[PDB]
């Protein structure tokens, strides 16, 4: 849509819809070339192919996008190609498994300027795509989520992948390895304290859950690489929060960064009492 | 026993379950650990206790390693988690919840046998290679899956060893394996009638060859000089989609190559498609008749 990124994120949240549990991106020169998300999900009936073109609607306008899909209700699948209005060139049966592949080829082509730009800067916006890569294999428990890479002429090079694991700690440590793991403690929610809430409760409804490392000399991180939030599941950059974090980690470690992996669950605000009980839990945590 | 036919058993485990995504990881070259994860039907129930070159399979590897298996059947509402002894006892079976499909861990393979521990570790580069060259047989062959495979040295980051893009044709798993400079010297089988010339070298007669049911396909190298192979690194031989090394196709393949380019040996992927009844060291009935069909077919593609 508006970037690598973003146009991934898309396509991932649309297979986390249709129910899907594995996920697999595939990418061809970072993605300048292809983006291809294909996953076993609900797939797609027969009299919403029109439908489908908005996500979907403005990744045909910037790209050249083919669709196969095949529903469970389905005898056999269909392969679906688009103009960039959105209407199907052709339509034809398709053997496949149950589920949709999207694919998206030569991403801002028709936006001339945006496409070169987009490989100018192709280092900093893969960077961002497996930043959101990487916080969605971390929270989709119970899903299989993997990347693939080819540049060039060379051999197709696999980039992540997770094993369907129903805890977050197990997909962090297929993300970035054991090691990652053995500097990390789970975060441990207490209520917030007298001090705390007196420097800013009965109605708590906030629950915090996650990991962060630990606070030892030497234990974190050079940067702020791998923090990644959630609110109610969905991955997102809130500021407020981030600088709490960070600023309670350099109370101990202000030569280091943490890793951080935190998930906000909240009802359908009151910010200040989060804050309150984050800092108050993380002080309890390092202390 | 080895590295490479445990991971062969694995992968035909999850063939067979019907897998559409088939995932190995490895751990210091499968040393410290193999484990396949796969998507397909998973293992009922009321099956758990019956879970327990040939290496059964799962039976074999518990005797030989720590097996942990998590599964989840379609039938289920939860998967479960299993682990088992030396014996094949499951020691402990949890709720686990997961996806339909199954996922196998064969850590520190051999440890039960010092010997035959110290002789994998001290064997390793050729054990490992060993095993890249049959799941590079399954990862050409195996169209519509995606297989992929990495390892992990110590406490570093995950290597790259192979993966395949679930696409629908041979050719493109081949570019997916090896890259698309490897395509770029390939030409596909295309099969002939046997010559007159051939059949008689074969001693075969013109009844001999009117039962030919034989049907071979996939890519070969160019004759051209210097596009060939150094050696005979690349060279997969199939019998109805099965890997296998039939000898006498295989000095075949490459004696015809060398009539064109003896100082190179060819990339090779060829698929032997034949009635099951015929197949019985490879066994193949009217043998001289499918050897007579692969040189005329590589002479008519060669000239
Ligand atoms: N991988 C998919 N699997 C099954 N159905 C899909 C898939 N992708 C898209 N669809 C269907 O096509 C519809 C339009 O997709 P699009 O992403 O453009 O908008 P949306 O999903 O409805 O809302 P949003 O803007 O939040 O993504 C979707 O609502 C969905 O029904
Ligand atoms: N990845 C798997 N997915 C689903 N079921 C499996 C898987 N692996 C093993 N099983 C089940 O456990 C049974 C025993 O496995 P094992 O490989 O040891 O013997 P086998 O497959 O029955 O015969 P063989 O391996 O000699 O062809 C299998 O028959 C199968 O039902
Ligand atoms: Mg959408
Ligand atoms: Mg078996």
């Amino acid at each position: 849509v508006l970037s690598l990124s973003t146009a991934v994120k898309e396509l991932v949240e649309n297979s986390l819809d249709a129910g899907a549990t594995n996920i697999d991106l595939k990418l061809k020169d970072y993605g300048v070339d292809l983006i291809e998300v294909s996953d076993n999900g609900c797939g797609v009936e027969e009299e919403n192919f029109e439908g489908l073109t908005e996500a979907l609607s403005s990744l045909c306008a910037l790209s050249d996008v083919t669709i196969s899909t095949c529903h469970a209700s389905a005898k056999v699948g269909t392969r679906l190609m688009f103009d960039h209005n959105g209407k199907i060139i052709q339509k034809t049966p398709y053997p496949r498994p149950r589920g949709t592949t999207v694919s998206v080829q030569q991403l801002f082509s028709t936006l001339p300027v945006r496409h070169k730009e987009f490989q100018r800067n192709i280092k900093k916006e893969y960077a961002k795509m497996v930043q959101v890569l990487h916080a969605y294999c971390i929270i989709s428990a119970g899903i299989r989520v993997s990347c693939t890479n080819q540049l060039g002429q060379g051999k197709r090079q696999p980039v992540v992948c997770t094993g369907g694991s129903p805890s977050i700690k197990e997909n962090i440590g297929s993300v970035f390895g054991q090691k990652q793991l053995q500097s990390l403690i789970p975060f441990v929610q207490l209520p917030p304290s007298d001090s705390v809430c007196e420097e800013y409760a009965l109605h708590n409804l906030f629950y915090i859950s996650g990991f962060i490392s630990q606070c030892t000399h030497g234990v974190g991180r050079s940067s702020t690489d791998r923090q990644f939030f959630f609110i109610n599941r969905r991955p997102c950059d809130p500021a407020k929060v981030c600088r709490l974090v960070n600023e309670v980690y350099h109370m101990y470690n202000r030569h280091q960064y943490p890793f951080v992996v935190l998930n906000i669950s909240v009802d359908s605000q009151e910010e200040k009492l989060l804050l309150a009980v984050l800092k108050t839990s993380l002080i309890g945590m390092f202390d």
